């Protein structure tokens, strides 16, 4: 398995989610920690980097996973309306 740690401004973003949201990804994202490369959710760009999706919110959570620390790094949190979420990941993984 592997460990957890977050962006500071992904860490904020995660506080503030709604607490039916938070608990939907909490699952999730437990689940990553077990196992964190699930190609089916590998994101295209740059590699290392992983979406957890939800059917119906519809929030996101972008991590990239850093074997050298044995870390699953969440970098954001947010919505995939307008690709907010993912365009945020980009700029904060720059």
């Amino acid at each position: 398995a592997y460990f957890l740690d977050f962006d500071e401004r992904a860490l904020k973003e995660w506080r503030k989610l709604g607490s039916t949201v938070r608990e939907q990804l909490k699952k999730k994202l437990v689940e990553v920690l077990e196992s964190p490369r699930i190609e089916a959710n590998k994101l295209r760009g740059m590699p290392d980097c992983y979406k957890i999706k939800l059917r119906s919110s519809g929030y996101r959570l972008v991590y990239q996973v850093i074997d050298e620390k044995v870390v699953v790094f969440v970098i954001s949190v947010g919505k995939a309306e307008r690709s907010e979420v993912y365009s945020e990941a980009v700029k904060r993984i720059l």
